[PDB]
């Protein structure tokens, strides 16, 4: 008791659940495209707030800088992507992250079943789920103007939660935290991240900064 937090439990829409189970339980080569999908989503969100701001500068009250940060953390085997885009409302999380059918799900599963490369995922409108190629749990923290901050979370298994987040306030935008699987820690390495960004995500119209830890003082190693 004491403190109270709204936390809502949802089932993924049946075909989304079937897709996630394929993604997780089937071997697929060329998983590095998960990063491309995340950066694409950030870029679209950033485009949206920039566009709205042409007409209403006040929409930038919550964060004037439009950018993306990539944060690998070897301490807890996470890779976080943060952007200062338009963010999502509660309904946007619920609609976009699982509760309803997505047009391309079935066809995408049929393509995978035929041997398509996982890279096609983005075209089918289910790109977010590529996170599950590398992560056993994904947390999405989001904040849209005129709404409160929310945190979506799922370790697959057919369920996800949406909670009102009173933690680290983001101002405005989305932060995706990938808890990487043991056989996917390569994505924590600066060398690998740089390689995949150069390969798949060139000319993103916003600065991308990689946070690195290379100067830690020995006295606090
Ligand atoms: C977790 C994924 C999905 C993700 C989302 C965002 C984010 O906050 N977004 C807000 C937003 C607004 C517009 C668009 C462009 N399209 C999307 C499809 N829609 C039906 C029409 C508008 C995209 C987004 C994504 C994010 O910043 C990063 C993420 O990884």
């Amino acid at each position: 008791p004491m403190e109270e937090e709204e936390v809502e439990t949802f089932a993924f829409q049946a075909e989304i659940a079937q897709l996630m189970s394929l993604i997780i339980n089937t071997f697929y080569s060329n998983k590095e495209i998960f990063l491309r999908e995340l950066i694409s989503n950030s870029s679209d969100a950033l485009d949206k707030i920039r566009y709205e701001s042409l007409t209403d500068p006040s929409k930038l009250d919550s964060g004037k800088e439009l950018h993306i940060n990539l944060i690998p953390n070897k301490q807890d085997r996470t890779l976080t992507i943060v952007d200062t885009g338009i963010g999502m409302t509660k309904a946007d999380l619920i609609n976009n992250l699982g509760t309803i059918a997505k047009s391309g799900t079935k066809a995408f599963m049929e393509a995978l079943q035929a041997g398509a490369d996982i890279s096609m995922i983005g075209q089918f409108g289910v790109g977010f789920y590529s996170a599950y190629l590398v992560a056993e749990k994904v947390t999405v923290i989001t904040k849209h103007n005129d709404d409160e901050q929310y945190a979506w979370e799922s370790s697959a298994g057919g369920s996800f939660t949406v909670r009102t987040d009173t933690g680290e306030p983001m101002g405005r935008g989305t932060k995706v935290i990938l808890h990487l699987k043991e056989d996917q820690t390569e994505y924590l390495e600066e060398r690998r991240i740089k390689e995949i960004v150069k390969k798949h995500s060139q000319f993103i119209g916003y600065p991308i900064t990689l946070f690195v830890e290379k100067e830690r003082d020995k006295e606090v190693s």
